[PDB]
């Protein structure tokens, strides 16, 4: 694959465990609408990281 | 969605926990939440180059 596509599995990689970090802070809080948030984000960053894999190199 | 959609939704909704954390001074989930805005930034960034 290109770097732009090796730079957007990097970041998608961190994000989504950063995420889960604050899904677990945030639990830890009991700050539920946070949590939430952070579960949408670790979906996201999953997602583009998945999607990315899937079509690596293809373009 | 699109990857470059998916990297704008996590800018601003790292940005939104930012806020609402700051609210509950939960900094190290503040500090969290703007390093992932600045990922973000990036496949945003590489996503529109490409
Ligand atoms: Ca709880
Ligand atoms: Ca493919
Ligand atoms: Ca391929
Ligand atoms: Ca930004």
């Amino acid at each position: 694959g290109t770097k732009q596509e090796k730079t957007i599995l990097n970041m998608a990689r961190f994000i989504r465990s950063q995420a889960l970090t604050i899904l677990e802070k945030a639990n830890e809080l009991d700050a539920d609408e946070i949590a939430d948030i952070a579960e949408s984000i670790h979906d996201h960053a999953d997602e583009i990281y998945r999607s990315a894999l899937a079509r690596f190199g293809d373009d």
